């Protein structure tokens, strides 16, 4: 599913991302665009290899289980392919994990290069929330 930017904070919304461990909704919002263009079944893989999963490019080196990163952890308790459903629940509860950890929102590269001290609010402009 490849969402549209007000579907997608609706959504996000609802699964009480909006000021979640204190981020405002177009700091999700922004973090989707960069990580993943909004498509719920982005996939990446990385240097270390491990591979990103998801609308918010999860790694599977310590949150789900892809069977091929070796020494890695599943700390969200799931099947990383379960990260690319159109339904974003398992990815939100998953990413409220994460960010819940000691860097908060940090932890996604493009949330930190390209969200972080921006204009995010601009992410939600015009939606109906
Ligand atoms: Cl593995
Ligand atoms: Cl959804
Ligand atoms: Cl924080
Ligand atoms: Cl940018
Ligand atoms: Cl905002
Ligand atoms: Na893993």
């Amino acid at each position: 599913k490849v969402f549209g930017r007000c579907e997608l904070a609706a959504a996000m919304k609802r699964h009480g991302l909006d000021n979640y461990r204190g981020y405002s909704l177009g700091n999700w919002v922004c973090a989707a665009k960069f990580e993943s263009n909004f498509n719920t079944q982005a996939t990446n893989r990385n240097t270390d290899g491990s591979t990103d999963y998801g609308i918010l490019q999860i790694n599977s080196r310590w949150w789900c289980n892809d069977g091929r990163t070796p020494g890695s952890r599943n700390l969200c308790n799931i099947p990383c392919s379960a990260l690319l459903s159109s339904d974003i629940t398992a990815s939100v509860n998953c990413a409220k994990k994460i960010v819940s950890d000691g860097n908060g929102m940090n932890a996604w590269v493009a949330w930190r290069n390209r969200c972080k001290g921006t204009d995010v609010q601009a992410w939600i402009r015009g939606c109906r929330l």
